[PDB]
């Protein structure tokens, strides 16, 4: 699996994002949408912005 790396942080703001820290590196799990991605984080997956991650 792929990693990306948290280019800022991000606080979950729905029920399926999830919060990462800036500098965070979290596993890409779905990229197939333009705008979400779909991460693991720690021990949660979830959405966050494809702009504030970048694919490693």
């Amino acid at each position: 699996k792929v990693l990306v790396l948290a280019l800022y942080d991000y606080q979950e703001k729905s029920p399926r994002e999830v919060t990462m820290k800036k500098g965070d590196i979290l596993t890409l799990l779905n990229s197939t949408n333009k705008d979400w991605w779909k991460v693991e984080v720690n021990g949660r997956q979830g959405f966050v912005p494809a702009a504030y991650v970048k694919v490693l």
